[PDB]
């Protein structure tokens, strides 16, 4: 599998949303989230991330900064479900959830029901409307890296247990 994002290198400051995102952003106009994070590898360093429709609008945005210099940085990243690319290495702050329920057709709806071990420190922002796949962004991977090899009865809905699908970060 794999999906389109654009990944940089900025620091937006903690006010800023969506909509003031355009402020500073034009090329980046066309995303409907964001989300301030750590770089993965320099706790020295914020960064922010986004989320766009497909392809079709990520190429475009990305060749915003092609005028031989930027104030910005930008660098590749596609996620994936599947352990079938040489290279993988699981994430730092990022998950998938599956085994709900068809019940659950909106975000508000599981928003408030997942689990206490994958409802901590954590948020949805990706969710089918349809389909039948979640991903995540935690914020804790201290316990994350403990959740992912746990071996107990914990996650239900409904009566029914679910688990987590791995996740693994891909750059080019």
């Amino acid at each position: 599998m794999k999906v389109p994002m654009l990944v940089l290198d900025p620091a937006l400051p903690a006010n800023i949303t969506l909509k003031d995102l355009p402020s500073l952003y034009p090329s980046f106009h066309s995303a409907s989230d964001i989300f301030n994070v750590a770089k993965p590898k320099n706790p020295s360093t914020n960064v922010s991330v986004v989320v766009f429709d497909s392809t079709k609008d990520v190429e475009d945005a990305h060749s915003g900064l092609l005028k031989g210099n930027s104030r910005q940085t930008v660098w590749r990243g596609y996620l994936t479900t599947d352990k079938e690319v040489p290279g993988l290495v699981l994430m730092q702050d990022l998950a998938f959830l599956s085994g709900f329920p068809p019940t659950f057709k909106e975000t508000n709806q599981l928003k408030t029901k997942l689990p206490e071990n994958l409802s901590s420190k954590v948020k949805l922002l990706q969710l089918y409307s349809e389909a039948s796949v979640a991903l995540l962004k935690l914020n804790n991977p201290k316990d994350f890296q403990e959740l992912n090899k746990q071996t107990k009865k914990n996650m239900t809905i409904d009566g029914k247990e679910l688990t987590i699908s791995p996740a693994y970060l891909l750059w080019d």
